[PDB]
């Protein structure tokens, strides 16, 4: 009844509810994503794989007593691990933990907290791959936090996206199998379905 209401910041409770929403919002995507897989080898299942992924976290976010940031970080992390499927998988799980890892000690996720999180989520993601290539998820993901400009929750959130689908559309000056193939990089395409799925629940 004493907490009031933060205009530009959510609560444990809201960013559990974002990571919901955008599981549910992904689902529109995946037979896209999985169609634009080439890279590293075209068996088309990145969409599927990064469901799986997003899923699993939900299922953990179900699970947590998410009135606790830590709670809501630790389900993001371990839950995301525990789905993670293949290449796109487990970078995604990687970049999550890294994200967690942002939200834990802090009592409410802002603007500047959302910025922290995006770029620690990518470095998180870069040194998790054994051997990273550019044109790619991890492309996308740094992008998005170094773009990631503002105070208030949505100014981030929309330069971020938009600082992602700008590296998205150049994923192929980047990787020749993508430029051969005509499409733009499956697992960057899929990190900006999430972070449009994050900015519809904020909007
Ligand atoms: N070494 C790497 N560095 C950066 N991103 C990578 C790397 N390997 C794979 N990826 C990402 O994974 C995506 C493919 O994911 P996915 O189809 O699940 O892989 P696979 O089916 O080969 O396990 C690629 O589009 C790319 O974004
Ligand atoms: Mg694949
Ligand atoms: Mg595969």
């Amino acid at each position: 009844y004493f907490q009031g209401h933060m205009a530009e910041a959510w609560g444990p409770e809201a960013v559990a509810e974002a990571f919901r929403y955008a599981t549910r919002w992904f689902q529109v995507y995946v037979e896209e994503l999985n169609a634009l897989n080439v890279y590293p080898v075209p068996d088309g299942d990145t969409g599927t794989n990064m469901l799986h992924t997003l899923e699993a976290a939900r299922r953990e976010l179900d699970l947590a007593d998410t009135s606790r940031m830590d709670q809501v970080a630790r389900a993001l992390a371990y839950g995301s691990l525990l789905g993670a499927r293949g290449n796109s998988g487990v970078i995604l799980s990687q970049i999550l933990r890294g994200f967690a890892e942002a939200l834990k000690g802090k009592r409410a996720l802002d603007g500047s907290l959302l910025r922290r999180a995006l770029r620690m989520g990518a470095e998180s993601g870069y040194k998790a791959v054994m051997r990273p290539v550019e044109g790619t998820i991890l492309t996308v993901a740094r992008a998005a936090g170094e773009g990631a400009r503002g105070e208030a929750l949505e100014e981030v959130l929309e330069t971020a996206l938009e600082a992602a689908r700008e590296a998205l559309e150049r994923t192929p000056e980047l990787l020749p199998v993508l430029r051969q193939a005509g499409v733009v990089d499956a697992g960057g395409a899929g990190y900006v379905r999430l972070l449009e799925g994050m900015r519809g629940y904020a909007l």
